[PDB]
C-alpha cells in the first residue's frame, strides 16, 4: 500500500453537507444523509470528497466564519457521524477533504471574547491589536464595497484589531507562537479522526508586516513549511492545499522549494483556467488558453495544480485577476455575459446557457488539463442556480435526486428547507434530477461518468506531461499527454462551427489511435499530416 | 415566371389549420391566424404550405370524413379567407396545397344522404350499392379491428354500401361517369382559387373489380392520368401529389408512362424511409438505408419521391411494409421502441427521445436524399405528443409560440381550446416555444433554419442525382449529390460512437472541400482516401 | 347477526380499480392497490365499496363490454386478488358490490363468437337474431350519433342481431331459458366469492316484445323478482341495485311488489336529484328539489332510493329527464355550464367552479336527504377532470395521494400510465391531494372525514322519514328527520347571501337542539316561531 502523492491522480468533489442529503428530514442535510449517498460518489467515480465548512459559526459568512473549530455544528450532526463518514469512504476507497480557514475566525469565537476582557491573559494576544489605524497601509481592502475599514476599533478592548475580510472575522496573530501552537493542534484534531487533508483557506493574508503588501509575506511561507513538517510526521499520505485568490506566479511560491519536490502546500488551485477557456470560446480561437498554459512557471515535482470550472473564489466572491500580468484583464468585462456575473457564483450549466455541446467541451478540458479536477456537486446534471438567494453566494440549493417531494433530497414540508428547491422550467427538478438522468443512456451525468472512468484507467492525465501541437487552425487547441508509454492525443474545437485540424504527429508514426468513448481503432499515423474533423465545440481523445 | 416542376426543389410544411394559431380568441386556430404567421414561415425558409382537411366535415375521422367539398368548417374562417391566404402565400414565395379525399365521403355528406332518399334519382349510383354482402370478397378489411365488413347495410335505402374506410364514410362509386365529373368539378373549385395542387388522399381504392383486391387497378391508374391531363390543361403549374400507403414499387405506377418523363402524379410518397433510418441508427449499420436506395425502381424524370420523417399513414395509422419485397418485415418488430407505437403517431423528438444529436442527425437526411422533403409543424422546435388524445391528435396539439397563456396560441380560457397544450415537463411549452428558440442562437430552431437556407442554395438536394460511397465503416453512410457541377458530400454516422470514414474521393480530386455549417474550407482532396471523422450520431455537408 | 337491509344505512364509494392504486408499478391500477388502501377507506369511514367493471373485455366501451363474466382483467389481478379484497374488506367491516351488465355482452365474448359461427349449437340462441332488420320497431336508438340501427347483419352468421347499445355490444335473448340461466350462473359465481351484491346495468332492455318500446316490460320484472328469490334463498345479506336511468315514478317498479315489503330490487338510483339540486342553487330557490320530493312515490318499506352528485349515468353519457313530467326540462338547457357538460362526466368540484362552500352545501344534502349516498372517488379532496380525454374518462384519471411523482399512484415512468394524472394548476396533484388534506384540519376531506361520522352516528339519515317544513324564505330548504328518537333537522342555504329562516318547530318544544359539528346546545324550542341564520351556501345539521 501507502501513496504519498494520491492527489495527483485524484478527481475532487465539492459537496456541500448542509445541500446534499436530508435524513433527519428536518429541511437540512446532514453527515447521515451524505454517509447514505456514498453509494452514489462511487459509482460516479470520484476519489476525494472536499467538505465546505461544518464548523461551529454563527453563519454570517457562509460559514467561513468559524465560532469553534473542533465542533461540528448540531444541524449536521456529531463527530461521531464524521468518523464513521470517514471510515466509510475509505471503504469505498473515497479520501475525504476539508476547508479550513487558518487566518481569521468569527468574533464569536471564544478566544477573541478572552482576549478582550483581559489583554492579560493566555489568550489576550491572540489578534493583531493597534493603538492607531496607520499600520500596515499598503494593503488593499478586499470587501470594498462594504469595509472602509482594515482596522476597526472594539470598545470593550478600548483599541483597534486587524482583518483582511469582515469586521466580525478578526485576524489570528500569528506572530504568536500560542496562535502557531494552537491552530497546529486545530490541524491535529481533525487529522486524528482520519481526515486525509484541507484546503488552508485566506493562507495569503496570515503575516503583516510594516511596509509590505502584507500577503504572500516569506514569514508565511516559513509558517505553512512548519505545517507540512508535522503532518507529514504524524500521518502518512495527507494533503494540504492552498486557496491562494492571486496570479499563478504568485502562487507558486506556496509550493515551497522545488528542490526537495515541494515542502510546503501539495496543491494550489490555477484560478485563471475557467475565465481563460471562456475566453477562448468567445473568441474561439485557442490562444486564451494557450498563454496561461506556457507562462506559468514550473512547480515543484510533487506538487499539482488544482482546477476547477468557476470563476470566482468562494471565500471572496472575486476573479481572480491581475492588471499587469494578465493580458485579458481588461476583456472580461466586455463580454456582457461575464459582466453580469461579477461577484455571483454561478454553476456550470447557467455559465454556458445550457448547451450540452459547450458543457462536455468545459468539462472536457477539465478532466484533461494538467492538473487535479475538482467537480462542484450538481453539475455532473447539469444543475442550475438561484441568484436572488441569497445570494453572489448560492448555488448551495438541495442537490436533486429523484422527481418526488423536494427532488427526494428531504421527506420534509418545503417550509422547513433551508433553500428552496430549484423549479424552474429548465433547471428544475421536474426536468433536471440525478434518477431521470441515470436512467437515460444519453444524459450529461452517463456522459461524465464514462469520462471520469476513461481518466482513471489514464493516469496520464494527472502525471504526465503536456506538450501543445501546433496547429493551422486559431480555432482548434491540441495537446499531448504523456506519463511514459501512456500516452493520449487530445483534440479541442473552440469555434462553433465545424473545423479541420491538420496535426504533425510525426513523433507517433506507426500507431493506431484508438478513439476513447467508443473504442474505434483510426487509421495509422503516416507522416502526411493528419486531419482531424470536430463539430462545433468538439472534442476527441485518443490513446495512442 | 414559368416553373412546371417546382415540387422537385419544394420543402413543404404540414400544418393543422385548428392547431396553428388562434386569432378570433375562441380557442380553435384559422385561417385567419396562418396568414398572421406567414411571417414565420417565410422566416424559417419554407417553399409550400401543405394544408390538412379544412372542408366541412362531422370530424369523426380527423376531417378526413367530408361531408362537402366546397365548403370551409366556419371554425376555420371562410373561403375569403383561403382566397387571401392563398394570394398573401404567392407573394411570399410560399405555394399552398391543401390534403383531398378522392375516395370517400361522409355519409352526413348530401350526396349520400339523397343517394339514401332517392335510390333511383341523380345520386343513387354515385355510391357502389348492392343486394348482397357477397361482393368484392379478395379486398382486406384495413380497419380489421372495428370493422367487420366491407358492406354495410343501410336501413333507409335497404341496400349494403361499400366503404374500405369507416361505416361513416361510404365509397364513391368511379364506374359512374357523373362521379368523375363530379369530382373534377371539385379539383377545379379549389383550383380556380388559387391552390397550386393536392395530395388525393386515398386513391389506391378508387375502383373495384370482381376477381382483384381492389387496389392499385389499372382503371383507377386510367383516372389519375386522365386528371393530370385536364389540370395541365387548364391551370398551369400545379401539382398532384398521392398518398398510397403502398410499398414503393407499387407505388412507382402512379407516376404513369415514363416515356413522357410523367403522365400521372407528380408526387408519391417514400414511406419506408424513416422505419429504415430508424432501425438503421439502432442496429448502427447503414445497410437499411443502403438497401432501399438501391432497391427502389427508377421513377420518370419529372416525377419525385417525397419523403417525411414519421413512421405511419396519417389516413391509415399503419406503417407501409411488405412481406416478400422488405428486408426488415419482421425486425420491426424486435423493436422495443417500434413495437410500443401500435399504430400511433409520434412527433419526430418523443420518437427519438429528445436525443438533440439524432434530431439533426435524421434531419440532415430528411434534407439531404433524393427527394422533397416535408417538415411537420412544431418538429422544428422539438415539440412533443399526448398520445393520451388518441385517434392521431397526439400530434394535433397547439403550435407552441410564446411562455404566455396557452403558450401563445390564443388568448381564450384554457377550457374552450379545442386541444390542451403540452405542459409536460420535457416538451411543455413553458421550455420549448418558437420565442425562446429564436433567442438562442444554439437553439434547435436556428439549426433548422441554416439548413433549410443551405438546402435553398443548392438545387442539388432536390434534382440531382444520388451516389452512395463504398466505405469500410458499416456505421455510417456516406453519398454525393450532384447537379451538374452543384455537387454535395454528406456523410452521416449511426453509431453512438465518434466513428472515422475512409472515403475515395479521387472523382473529385483537387477540389477543396466547404463545409456547409460554416463555410470553413477544408483539406485538398488528394489520391489517397480522405479521412472524415465524426462524432456520435453526426454529420457533415461538404461543397465541392 | 344477520342484517338483511344494511345498505339502508350505508354509504358507498365508488372506485375505478383502474385509477386508484398502482402494485406492480406497470402504470394500471390493480385490486392489490385496492387492498393496500382499505385502510384509508376505513379511516373515512364508508360503509361499502363499489367497484367499476373488471371483467375480462376489450374495453371498446369502458369495460362494460364484458368479454368474460367469469374472469378478470389480467390488467386488475386476478380472482385470488378478488378474495383477498372481499375478506379484508369484511374483516374491516366494509362490504363489496360491483357493476354488471346483465343485458349485453361485447362481441368478443365466446357465447356470441359460437353463435355466429354454429347456430346450431349450444349458444346459438344465446343472441337475438333475425333474417330481417324489421323487428322490434318502437325502440328508439340510444347512441343515435353513432348507430343507424339496433340490428346489425352479421357477415358469419348471415342474419342480424339485435343490440340497444353499441353494434359489438349485442343483446343477450332472454326468451332462450338457458341464457336467463347462464345468467344467474355468472350471478352465483361472484356470490360464492363472496361478493356482497351488484348493480345490474341495463336491465330496463332485458326482453323486448312486438309492439312495445321495448324498455320496462313485465317479462324484464319477472325475472328480477326471479333472480332475487335465488339470491335470497342460496345468500344472506345481499343486495341488488338496478341502474334505470329513468323518471322516478317509471323506476319504483323495479322495486318489485310493496305487498312484500319489496321483492325485486332493493335499491334503484334516484337520477333526478343532482340536476334538481343544481337548478335549485342557481335560482336561489329551494321549490326544484320541493317538487322531486313530491313526485317520487313512496316505495316498498325495505327498499332505498341511491344518490350521488353526478348529472349522468355512467353507462350512457345521459341525464335522465322527461319532457313531459319534469318542469324543468327545458330550463337545463337555457343554463349554460349545464349545457356545456352535456354528455359529458364531470366530477363535484369542477361542477361547481371549485367551491367549496357549495361543496358542503351539496355533500350536506347528498348525506341528509332520503336515501344511501354514493360517493364517487376523487371527490372527497376536490379532484377535478380532464374532458379531452373523452367525457366519461374525463373522470377516470388516476387518485392523487401524495405530492411524489404520479401523486403517489405508481411510482412507474409516466409514459406508462393508463391516464395522465391531473396536473392543472386549480385541480392538479401538486395542489390537491390526499396527504395534504388529511394534514390540514380546515381540509374537505377531513370535512367530509367528520360528516360522514356523524351520519353513521345517526341512523336517522338512511332510515327515517322525511318532512319539509314550510318556511316564508323560499332560498332555505328545511326539514327533520325522524326515527324513533332519533330526530335530526336539517337547514340548507342556497341563496349565495345569508339568509334568516323562521321555523315552527313546537312539535319539538322544549327540546335543545344540539349542532352535529360541534355539539354547542341551542336556545330550547318555544312557542315562537324559531330563528336560525345561514350564511350564503350555508347548511346546518341539529340532533333533537
Amino acid at each position: 500500500p501507502r501513496d504519498p502523492y494520491w492527489y495527483k491522480h485524484a478527481v475532487f468533489y465539492e459537496v456541500l453537507v448542509r445541500g446534499f442529503s436530508d435524513s433527519n428530514d428536518d429541511g437540512t442535510g446532514d453527515l447521515r444523509g451524505l454517509i447514505n449517498r456514498l453509494d452514489y460518489l462511487q459509482w460516479l467515480g470520484i476519489d476525494c470528497i472536499w467538505l465546505l465548512p461544518i464548523y461551529q459559526s454563527p453563519l454570517r459568512d457562509g460559514g467561513y466564519d468559524i465560532s469553534d473549530y473542533t465542533k461540528i455544528l448540531p444541524e449536521f450532526g456529531d463527530l461521531g457521524d464524521f468518523v464513521e463518514l470517514v471510515d466509510e469512504a475509505h471503504r469505498r476507497g473515497i479520501r475525504v477533504i476539508a476547508d479550513l480557514v487558518m487566518n481569521h475566525t468569527s468574533d464569536q469565537h471564544p478566544w477573541f471574547q478572552a482576549s478582550r476582557t483581559d489583554p492579560d491573559g493566555p489568550y489576550g494576544d491572540f489578534y493583531m491589536w493597534s493603538d492607531t489605524d496607520d499600520k500596515y497601509p499598503d494593503a488593499r481592502i478586499i470587501f470594498v464595497d462594504t469595509e472602509v475599514s482594515n482596522w476597526t476599533y472594539d470598545p470593550v478592548r478600548g483599541q483597534y484589531y486587524w482583518h483582511r475580510f469582515f469586521s466580525h472575522q478578526p485576524d489570528l496573530n500569528y506572530d504568536n507562537p500560542a496562535v502557531q501552537e494552537a491552530m497546529l493542534e486545530v490541524l491535529r484534531f481533525w487529522l486524528d479522526l482520519g481526515i486525509d487533508g484541507f484546503r488552508l483557506d485566506a493562507v495569503p493574508y496570515l503575516y503583516a508586516r510594516e511596509g509590505t503588501n502584507c500577503e504572500n509575506l516569506p514569514e508565511t511561507h516559513a509558517y505553512l513549511k512548519r505545517v507540512r513538517a508535522e503532518v507529514d510526521r504524524l500521518y502518512p499520505d495527507r494533503v494540504l492545499l492552498a486557496e491562494a485568490n492571486q496570479w499563478p506566479a504568485d502562487v507558486v511560491e506556496y509550493f515551497g522549494d522545488p528542490a526537495t519536490g515541494g515542502d510546503e502546500c501539495h496543491m494550489a488551485f490555477h484560478f485563471p483556467v475557467m475565465p481563460r477557456i471562456f475566453m477562448a470560446v468567445r473568441r474561439e480561437q485557442r490562444y486564451p488558453i494557450s498563454e496561461i498554459m506556457a507562462q506559468t512557471p514550473k512547480i515543484p515535482e510533487n506538487c499539482q495544480w488544482g482546477i476547477f470550472l468557476r470563476n470566482h473564489d468562494e471565500l471572496t466572491l472575486e476573479m481572480v485577476t491581475d492588471e499587469e500580468r494578465d493580458y485579458m484583464y481588461a476583456e472580461y468585462a466586455k463580454d456582457p455575459r461575464m459582466k453580469a456575473n461579477i461577484g455571483i457564483r454561478r454553476r456550470l450549466a447557467p455559465l454556458l446557457d445550457n448547451d450540452r455541446n459547450q458543457l462536455e467541451l468545459f468539462t472536457a478540458l477539465l478532466l484533461s488539463l494538467p492538473g487535479s479536477p475538482v467537480l462542484y456537486y450538481g453539475d455532473e446534471i447539469g444543475m442550475g442556480d438561484n441568484i436572488w438567494l441569497g445570494d453572489r453566494d448560492s448555488v448551495r440549493t438541495p442537490m436533486q435526486w429523484t422527481p418526488d417531494r423536494n427532488a427526494g433530497f428531504s421527506r420534509c414540508d418545503p417550509a422547513r428547507l433551508y433553500l428552496p428547491v430549484i423549479m424552474d422550467p429548465i433547471y428544475g427538478y421536474q426536468a433536471v434530477n440525478v434518477e431521470a438522468q441515470q436512467r437515460n443512456p444519453g444524459s450529461l451525468l452517463n456522459w461524465t461518468r464514462k469520462m471520469i472512468e476513461i481518466r482513471k484507467r489514464h493516469p496520464v492525465f494527472g502525471l504526465g506531461s503536456y506538450v501543445e501541437l501546433p496547429a493551422s487552425n486559431p480555432s482548434v487547441l491540441a495537446f499531448v499527454r504523456e506519463y511514459g508509454d501512456d500516452r493520449v492525443l487530445c483534440v479541442n474545437n473552440l469555434s462553433r462551427f465545424p473545423q479541420p485540424v491538420e496535426l504533425d504527429l510525426r513523433r507517433f508514426e506507426g500507431c493506431t489511435p484508438v478513439e476513447c468513448m467508443g473504442g474505434v481503432q483510426f487509421p495509422a499515423i503516416g507522416e502526411l499530416p493528419y486531419l482531424l474533423t470536430l463539430p462545433g465545440h468538439g472534442f476527441y481523445w485518443f490513446v495512442l
